[PDB]
């Protein structure tokens, strides 16, 4: 059990913006999801997914049940099955009429059913292994998950994540996934891709030339590092946690999981 600093990208979100989003980030988030996740108040709102959660995870037990039984596309019935399978009777009004629509939306076109599934995963699968990667003489344990992976004609790795909701397409997640993937299939030629399955809309492919790859090594070793410093910043100074995470105060304090916990919540 050789530990090293963790990577996600969940975790270089919650440390850089992405351009055009800098107003809606708050480093005090971070503070809470790391670094005080393990206080019982902090661990309980991190507990309670929100329905924009629910509805993907859902989803992607969706597409995996349609992929288990095929006749649940070749029959005229799949998408009340499915919804049995998934339980969606027992969700709340909103994430039954959401799911049902995203459901017939795979019903009517199923996106993978025309290609060859390396895997399909049924959304409570958690992160797999990490793999070591090595920049320099820094190691840092990156963590991804593939919501789907198939091969295309070409013999080209397709990694697809599937997406619901009004959810934009942060391409360094598709980096994450690309830098991942380079260490499953080697010598072979990878892309990946987007698609809501709510909206139906499909991003293009995305492509890392190997230079771009160890940019994004170096940056990723660069935000673990800090990461790590700012975690023993506040274990050094414990009093400190809100100069050490730096909040940012507003209406997008209405949104945080916190708000009930945060001293600088925006209450207005
Ligand atoms: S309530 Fe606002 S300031 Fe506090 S952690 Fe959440 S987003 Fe940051
Ligand atoms: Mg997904």
């Amino acid at each position: 059990k050789p530990w090293y600093p963790p990577m996600s990208y969940s975790l270089w979100r919650s440390l850089k913006p992405a351009i055009g989003y800098e107003n809606w980030h708050c480093q005090t988030k971070r503070g809470f999801e790391k670094a005080r996740n393990k206080e019982p108040e902090v661990q309980r709102l991190l507990s309670e997914d929100n329905q924009p959660q629910k509805i993907g995870k859902l989803a992607q037990r969706g597409v995996f049940e349609f992929h288990q039984e095929l006749v649940r596309l070749s029959g005229s019935h799949g998408v009340e099955q499915v919804a049995e399978i998934l339980q969606l009777n027992q969700e709340s009004p909103e994430i039954q009429a959401r799911v049902l629509v995203i459901l017939n939306n795979y019903y009517q076109q199923p996106i993978l059913l025309n290609k060859e599934i390396i895997n399909l995963s049924r959304g409570d699968e958690g992160y797999p292994e990490p793999i070591v990667i090595e920049q320099g003489n820094y190691k840092f344990n990156l963590s991804a998950a593939f919501d789907c992976i198939f091969r295309e004609a070409d013999d080209t790795i397709h990694i697809l994540d599937l997406k619901t909701g009004q959810s934009n397409f942060d391409r360094r997640q598709a980096h994450v996934y690309l830098l991942a993937a380079s260490y499953r299939y080697p010598q072979e030629k990878i892309v990946a891709s987007f698609y809501n399955l709510e909206t139906q809309t499909s991003s293009e492919k995305i492509s890392l030339s190997s230079e771009a790859i160890e940019a994004v090594k170096i940056e990723l070793a660069s935000l673990a590092k800090k990461h790590q410093q700012q975690l023993q910043k506040y274990k050094d100074h414990p009093k400190d946690f809100y100069h050490i995470f730096p909040p940012q105060s507003g209406y997008v304090c209405r949104y945080c999981p916190f708000t009930s916990i945060c001293d600088y919540a925006n209450k207005e």
